[PDB]
């Protein structure tokens, strides 16, 4: 599915991300835009052969399990196919842990690379 931008919005609000590690909505917004165009079945195969999965892009080597990945550590302890469906809040309260780890969005490339210190005003909910 691509989300509108009010329905991930909603969500985020619903799953109490706004202000969680103090990262404002915008920045949620504007990171799942530029990691997943918004698609809750974007996928991107790496190079250690891991897989990033979903809307916000979560890594099978670390995050979740798809049954192919080396060292594989499932710390969210969910199937990676969780992650292409079209209910996010599984992959939201995912999120929240790697965010937590990291106090702050520098697990996800694309947010330091098309976010950071960039204008979020198309991004706001
Ligand atoms: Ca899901």
């Amino acid at each position: 599915k691509i989300l509108k931008k009010q329905e991930l919005c909603k969500n985020l609000v619903a799953q109490g991300m706004n202000g969680y590690q103090h990262i404002t909505l915008p920045n949620w917004v504007c990171t799942a835009f530029h990691e997943s165009s918004y698609n809750t079945r974007a996928t991107n195969h790496n190079t250690d052969g891991s897989t990033d999965y979903g809307i916000l892009q979560i890594n099978s080597r670390y995050w979740c399990h798809d049954g192919k990945t080396p060292g594989s550590k499932n710390a969210c302890n969910i199937s990676c196919s969780k992650l292409l469906d079209d209910d996010i809040t599984d992959d939201l309260k995912c999120a929240k842990k790697i965010a937590g780890e990291a106090k702050g969005l520098t697990p996800w490339v694309a947010w330091k690379s098309k976010c950071r210190g960039h204008d979020l005003s198309k991004f706001k909910c």
